[PDB]
């Protein structure tokens, strides 16, 4: 099955340009190691003449240090999710979020966090299709990280896929301690309940979804 469009296409020109332009970067986490190795060569499939398949064009998205960019992967998986089989989708949803959560816990206030929650909804993405939220259950489900998914996603790529299972891993240790306390349920819960309120939505707890009303 094909894994690219013209949405596809046109987030890898985007984010191509950007790269070129010195306007995103890599986040401070991934700069070093095998995961590094990982941006680096799906930089290098960027800007080949091949069209990059939209799992990687998301875990690229997934490593730079800005709000833009840490929501159009979450746009992508919505919008153009049906490319994708569904465990390959939970996956990368998994690893998006989790990522957006690392990242907003830089800095005090949850500004990165209410910000992409807002974009979520600004964008409409739950009136085209029921959105996934986020969850604790799904940030740090360690059951995802598959032998078969390992060797699947980062087998063609010349680094240890034990490597990345345990940057993923450590990924995944450091959200649970994030979630000391339920802190992170409650913050993932009030954002999200916040920005939604007023707004033309509801949330399906039984499915922790937003549907459009």
């Amino acid at each position: 099955k094909i894994q690219y469009n013209l949405d596809t296409i046109d987030a890898e020109k985007n984010i191509s340009n950007k790269l070129k332009k010195g306007e995103v970067q890599i986040c401070k986490r991934f700069k070093n190691g095998s995961i590094r190795e990982v941006f680096n060569i799906l930089v290098e499939e960027l800007k080949s003449t091949t069209v990059v398949n939209l799992s990687d064009l998301v875990e690229l998205y997934s490593m730079l240090d800005d709000e833009e960019s840490l929501f159009i992967p979450l746009r992508l998986l919505s919008v153009d999710g049906n490319l994708l089989n569904f465990e390959v989708k939970k996956f990368l949803n998994a690893l998006v979020w989790r990522r957006i959560v690392l990242l907003n816990a830089s800095n005090e206030g949850d500004k990165l966090l209410q910000h992409i929650v807002k974009r979520v909804f600004d964008e409409e993405l739950p009136k085209n299709n029921d959105f996934p939220l986020p969850s604790v259950d799904l940030l740090c489900d360690k059951s995802l990280l598959t032998p078969e998914y390992i060797s699947e996603t980062y087998g063609r790529f010349p680094i240890d896929q034990n490597a990345i299972r345990e940057e993923i891993y450590e990924e995944i240790s450091q959200v649970e301690t994030l979630n000391s306390d339920n802190s992170l349920e409650i913050k993932l819960h009030s954002t999200i309940g916040s920005v939604a309120k007023e707004k033309n939505y509801t949330i399906n707890y039984e499915t922790n979804t937003v549907e459009y009303e």
